[PDB]
Formats: structure tokens, sequence, C-alpha cells
């Protein structure tokens, strides 16, 4: 997250961290045992470590589960990143409580001009690399189609939206991938792509959960 603020320890109860001897992207909790992620994310070998704030230091609250299955949706394609979202089922149900919550699935598609809560441990540099310890945050609004497709001429495609601000300065970044867009207490969207961080004219591209929803529903009914 660039140019965001700390979140405070265990404020963001439903961002989890992808680890694989090292955190490589974030992800949400959205029952007890399945965890929403992007599917460029995807890796073997995953363990998904719940209620972190410092992911290098064990502070207390802290539930480390490994992922029995993976499952990247049938139309993922990574050349354009369309469809990028994937499920990861833990061996075991997370224990839910003040610090590790799972976060509800839209009934509705937001609009642009909702303010919105990313969150993750990603690069907080437009240029070079600092990576936190601590999960950093940002508001930001979703903006119009419009604006989206502008700034990204053939790229955006129905199951893409775009959040932040074309002035720069405040943005998602690389290790922020697979993270939680909330809107109004709900999941819209999933941390994706974008060009470089926090360039102006330049905004976070995301995945647009509510187009997903019978799909992660009945992927979990039957698994
Ligand atoms: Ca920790």
């Amino acid at each position: 997250i660039v140019g965001g603020y700390t979140c405070g320890a265990n404020t963001v109860p439903y961002q989890v961290s992808l680890n694989s001897g090292y955190h490589f992207c974030g992800g949400s909790l959205i029952n007890s045992q399945w965890v929403v992620s992007a599917a460029h994310c995807y890796k073997s070998g995953i363990q998904v470590r719940l209620g972190e704030d410092n992911i290098n230091v064990v502070e207390g609250n802290e539930q480390f589960i490994s992922a029995s299955k993976s499952i990247v949706h049938p139309s993922y394609n990574s050349n354009t990143l369309n469809n990028d979202i994937m499920l990861i089922k833990l061996k075991s149900a997370a224990s839910l409580n003040s610090r590790v919550a799972s976060i509800s699935l839209p009934t509705s598609c937001a609009s642009a001009g909702t303010q919105c809560l990313i969150s993750g441990w990603g690069n907080t540099k437009s240029s070079g690399t600092s990576y936190p310890d601590v999960l950093k945050c940002l508001k930001a609004p979703i903006l119009s189609d419009s604006s989206c497709k502008s700034a990204y001429p053939g790229q955006i495609t129905s199951n893409m939206f775009c959040a932040g601000y074309l002035e720069g300065g405040k943005d998602s970044c690389q290790g922020d991938s697979g993270g939680p867009v909330v809107c109004s207490g709900k999941l819209q969207g999933i941390v994706s792509w974008g060009s470089g961080c926090a360039q102006k004219n330049k905004p976070g591209v995301y995945t647009k959960v509510c187009n997903y929803v019978s799909w992660i529903k009945q992927t979990i009914a039957s698994n």
C-alpha cells in the first residue's frame, strides 16, 4: 500500500497473509474454512496466516492453517488477468473471534463513488522498494467505468473495476495482490493489477467480486 496509514493490529480481521516460506499475497476469509484470493497468486504449498499484524513477529492472535485445496477460476486468463480470482480451502476451520472474522459476500455490485477500504503488506513506495511488517490500510473510491477504461484502453473487462485516485499518490502495490477491497461491510474486490503503483492516470484494477458470488457459493457447497 502506497500512501496509506497503519491499520492497527487486528482491525481488519478478515485480512489474511498467504505464506510459502514468506508472504507473497493477501486474501480474505469468507467463512471458517474458505479464503478468496487472486488467481495470479496461485502456487502449491500455501499456508494461510490469519490474525496477523506484524508478519515477522509472533504477537499472540495468529492462526496458521495449511491449504488442502486451491481452485482457480475456470476461465482465468493469465495474459489479461480476466477472472483473477481463486478459492482456497483450509485443512481445518479457523476459530472465529473478535480478531479473526469472516467478511460477507455482496448481494449487490457496488457503484462508482462508493468509498472502500483496501489493505495489505505490499510495497509502500512508488519509486523503489520498502516492504512493511505491519498491515497498511487505504480508503479509496471506486472510479466510474468510463474513467477506468479511459486510463487503460482495451484492457478493462466486465469483471474488473478501478479504485483509487487519478492524481496518484495512493494505491495498492506489489505484495497486496489477492487482498480485500471492502465497501459497506461487503467484499467487493480483489487486488489484481495496475501499471506500476500510485502513478497518475494509472489507478488500481480490482477483480469485481459481485460477478462471482454464485460460483463461490456452489463451489463451496460441493468441496
Ligand atoms: Ca505476527
